[PDB]
């Protein structure tokens, strides 16, 4: 039981950079909704002047 | 005994993944609430304007 961990040392790291990739999720819709409001920020900011 | 839990310990891992969904996918306490504290900056530089 001792001597076989580090095949899932394998298997659950795995895993680990499964939830960096779900990651994409807050760091995509983070990044539209702070770009869009750059944009309007932009638009609104730069007419309004 | 030792490695016969190999691929059942990914059987827990396989929703310690997808429940990242929400630590990591969605992660609507980050998403939209990042969102709205950059509002207030249209909005200042809209009023400021």
């Amino acid at each position: 039981k001792k001597g076989w961990d580090i095949l899932t040392k394998s298997a659950d790291m795995f895993i680990n950079d499964l939830t960096s990739r779900i990651d994409s999720g807050v760091n995509d819709v983070r990044g539209f909704f702070t770009g869009l409001a750059s944009d309007l920020n932009e638009w609104g900011g730069n007419v309004a002047s």
